[PDB]
């Protein structure tokens, strides 16, 4: 089976001490239920316009203020989470892009969580959470148009041994590592801090791997409890 | 199953300030390589014979030590690496038992670790790891009837809510949570002090994590780090 062992560099756990994940390494199968994903969509969004969940208000702040403190501007440039979370209170919804993608933003909105999902094989070694020094190559997109862009210095990042694969933390991913629809190998990274309970990353987990193994069928997962925070 | 995080007592991890174990739970899938196990335990013993792994006797010597603190004798009553240690020595292998517990054992002696391996739905509530008062009921074997025996006061345990279920803690499993030939949903527990390093742990886990898969195609597997060594 395809591993994925991520490293999550000491400076980064100085800076976020109570960072807990849960990664998930998946071996795809066929998609014969992607109806599932439609579902768990339009359960996520009910479920937030109603103010939920609970701790959702009190783990975005805190996501808001772990990128201040790498220097970043929260009101510009948010994690995933509270970007979803923004589209789903602002729009009648979130628009669907393909199953696996409705299914792991769903998970992202009904849990107030940052849930990334990316292709392992693109990865050159093994995913690693650093502080960036400025000079890494990110591969991603300005005006529909290839980008060769940079992260700020002091700017939290996954990388690989080729460059950075998401910027800010969990605020975009690039190019190269995005997963599309035939995937055979995928990563799903869903990244909290001490105000969501350790029982609801578990609950988000667990219900994004239900979702995957009704939408396909026969799929093979690992699954690890990775971080400063998580022992 | 769908989250087993064992529990570590204050007192127990005081005792012991570098223990740090990795906890695989296991969602069993049918048996169709059994001679996998076999393969890994001859060549754990080889390994063995040969003098190694180079942690062995440090780390066994650190057990024997631990286990002294909680006032255990270790010449009469060892932790679970030791006792199979000795007896690959003495004999020059190990012979069968069934083939989970033979690959767990594999990893035990190549990797001079002890693995606990356990049938989790005979859990009672999640799994603790206490310091006994001495009046905790063990259900185990003597004379080969059933017995109701205690720990001693002071005694490193596992236990749930019922009673102990392992003594001295990796020196004998209880009856009620064994491990029978099909069972479906298992817990792994590899023990370690520091001077096992880290990485020595880390590939203990992947050996064990790939023998399953190869064993029982399609076995999902969670896994994560705990213990006050674990940072």
């Amino acid at each position: 089976m395809l591993s994925v062992l991520p490293l999550i560099d000491q400076a980064v756990a100085e800076l976020a001490p109570g960072f807990r994940a849960l990664s998930i390494v998946v071996q795809a199968a066929p998609l014969t239920q992607p109806e599932v994903a439609r579902t768990a969509l339009d359960r996520a969004c009910q479920s937030v316009l109603a103010g939920g969940p609970a701790w959702g208000e009190a783990h975005l702040q805190q996501w808001a203020d772990t990128f201040r403190q790498f220097g970043a501007k929260p009101q510009r440039t948010p994690c995933s989470a509270e970007a979803l979370r923004k589209r789903v209170l602002r729009d009648g919804g979130l628009p669907s892009l393909d199953p696996v993608v409705d299914l792991y933003n769903a998970i992202s909105i009904e849990y107030a969580i940052p849930v990334g999902g990316e292709n392992i094989e693109a990865y050159v070694g093994s995913p690693r959470l650093v502080i960036a020094d400025g000079s890494e190559p990110f591969d991603t997109m300005k005006e529909g148009a290839p980008a060769h862009e940079f992260p700020d210095a002091g700017e939290v990042v996954w990388r690989d041994d080729q460059g950075v694969t998401c910027r800010r933390w969990n605020w975009r991913q690039g190019v190269r590592t995005r997963l599309d629809a035939d995937a055979r190998h995928m990563w799903f990274i869903l990244e909290s801090l001490p105000a969501m309970p350790l029982e609801a990353l578990t609950e988000a987990g667990d219900r994004l791997i239900e979702g995957l193994q009704a939408m396909m069928p026969g799929v093979q997962i690992e699954s690890a409890l990775v971080g400063p925070g998580g022992h």
